[PDB]
This record gives C-alpha cells, sequence and structure tokens, in this order.
C-alpha cells in the first residue's frame, strides 16, 4: 500500500497512537545482560535504555569492553549505522576510543547539551581551535580545526590523534541544532537537506566504518534519522518503490536497538519526511 495514502488514512482515523502500540507490542525482546552489570551502572544514561547483547559495539580494551552503543546492519539496504547515547562526563573517553576503532568518518548530533533546562549530553568536542582536548583514559587528542554554522545546522572538521601511534584521521561532526525542546518540526524540509549534507560527505558510505549517531537516548531522533535514510535508499533501489513498508522496516531496525521511535508523533514525522524525501528520489 502506497504509505501516502496509508498516510492519510491514519491521519483522517486518527489512530496514530494505535499504530504505534501495535509496533511496540511486536517488537523484539533480547538479553542486554552486559548493560546491566553493577560496573557499568555509570556508563548508562537512562536505566530503561541498554544495548542488547548480540549487536552491542564493544570497546578494544581487556579492562571493560562496554559502552552504551549499538551496531544496525540493514542487509538489504546495505547500510549500516552505529546509534548511541549523548555521552556521559565519564564515557567521553569511550566515545572517542570507539570512534576511531570502528573506523567511522561522521559524527551525526541531533540534540543541544542543554534542552528544557537541563543537560543532555556532555560538551564531548572542542569549542576553540587553540584549545584542543585530551583525554586521558583512552590516550587520544581532538582539535577543532574549522566551523560552518548554518541556521539550522552546524558542520564542524575535527582531528582526532591517536596518541599511542600518532596517526589522525579527519572526522566530520554534523550537528542539526533546530530540533524543537517539545514535540517535532512542522516541516521535514529542514532534517531531510541535512540528511543530504550526511549523505554528500561520504560519512555513510562503504569506504568507511558505520556513522555514528546519536542524540540524548540515542533511540527517538536517532531512529528517525536511520529510518527515513534507509527507506530512501530501498525506493531507489526497487522495481516498485510503493512497496516499502516503513513499519516492516522500523520492525527489522528494533531487532538491533531496543525503542526506536519514541512517540507515535515522532512515528508520524517519519512517515511525512520519506514521503516528501521521494519527490527527489524518484526524480522529482
Amino acid at each position: 500500500m502506497e504509505m501516502e495514502k496509508e498516510f492519510e488514512q491514519i491521519d483522517k482515523s486518527g489512530s496514530w497512537a494505535a499504530i504505534y502500540q501495535d509496533i511496540r507490542h511486536e517488537a523484539s525482546d533480547f538479553p542486554s545482560r552486559v548493560a546491566k552489570l553493577p560496573k557499568n551502572k555509570n556508563r548508562n544514561r537512562y536505566r530503561d535504555v541498554s544495548p542488547f547483547d548480540h549487536s552491542r559495539i564493544k570497546l578494544h580494551q581487556e579492562d571493560n569492553d562496554y559502552i552504551n552503543a549499538s551496531l544496525i546492519k540493514m542487509e538489504e539496504a546495505q547500510r549500516s549505522y552505529i546509534l548511541t547515547q549523548g555521552p556521559l562526563p565519564n564515557t567521553v573517553g569511550h566515545f572517542w576510543e570507539m570512534v576511531w576503532e570502528q573506523k567511522s568518518r561522521g559524527v551525526v548530533m541531533l540534540n543541544r547539551v542543554m534542552e528544557k533546562g537541563s543537560l543532555k549530553c556532555a560538551q564531548y568536542w572542542p569549542q576553540k581551535e587553540e584549545k584542543e582536548m585530551i583525554f586521558e583514559d583512552t590516550n587520544l587528542k581532538l582539535t577543532l580545526i574549522s566551523e560552518d554554522i548554518k541556521s539550522y545546522y552546524t558542520v564542524r572538521q575535527l582531528e582526532l590523534e591517536n596518541l599511542t601511534t600518532q596517526e589522525t584521521r579527519e572526522i566530520l561532526h554534523f550537528h542539526y541544532t533546530t530540533w524543537p525542546d517539545f514535540g517535532v518540526p512542522e516541516s521535514p524540509a529542514s532534517f531531510l537537506n541535512f540528511l543530504f549534507k550526511v549523505r554528500e560527505s561520504g560519512s555513510l558510505s562503504p569506504e568507511h566504518g558505520p556513522v555514528v549517531v546519536h542524540c540524548s537516548a540515542g533511540i527517538g531522533r536517532s531512529g528517525t534519522f536511520c529510518l527515513a535514510d534507509t527507506c530512501l535508499l530501498l525506493m531507489d533501489k526497487r522495481k516498485d518503490p510503493s512497496s516499502v513498508d516503513i513499519k516492516k522496516v522500523l520492525l527489522e531496525m528494533r531487532k538491533f536497538r531496543m525503542g526506536l521511535i519514541q512517540t507515535a508523533d515522532q512515528l508520524r514525522f517519519s512517515y511525512l519526511a520519506v514521503i516528501e524525501g521521494a519527490k527527489f528520489i524518484m526524480g522529482d
């Protein structure tokens, strides 16, 4: 069923809450035993958001390999993503260790450091060229190279140095700065423009490791980003684009991380974004 007609049907009948609850009921439940170990309590931002054991990212260290991060591997679309929480004061070194070890080219950030008067993640990158950051626990140095501030997003060039080997790499930071404190955006136009800028950079492409994408918990806004990207790519690849079923793609993604798409309003917004974005993919 053409999703655009499915959309009008749900909207006229006002059944978004019913649709969303069906997804919650059918979603996978896999163990997350490592996340719940006592030694990892200060590595988790939210007690009810944890990576599954089977898909979690492991740090390359014998001490403690745990980070709240999951690998979402989309087999038909040939895309992979790492979804993670906003870094905590005690996990900023782990975060950049993961970026290094997984060979990522881009980091996608969909929240502000402060929202609703409360801290939603650490200030984990440097704000001035001449004031670099050193993470002593993981032996990394991070330097701000340049910054381009636009009306709806900011792009930063960063240099990450492995102090153990003196290798350096360029990382691109894509920061969507205008998601509202409450609710979802009224139009998907600026979110889609942002997605296309990330694509254009190479950060989503198979010559690099998976992009790292986060918000505060790494399931709501972050899930909207990867769901929209994968659905649009499938509409490009298939003979019949109207065969792409956004609810089925979301359930596949929830095999790899719990809770993706947090509200019925985020589900509706994801539909709107794919419908409007398809009016570029299909050639208009």
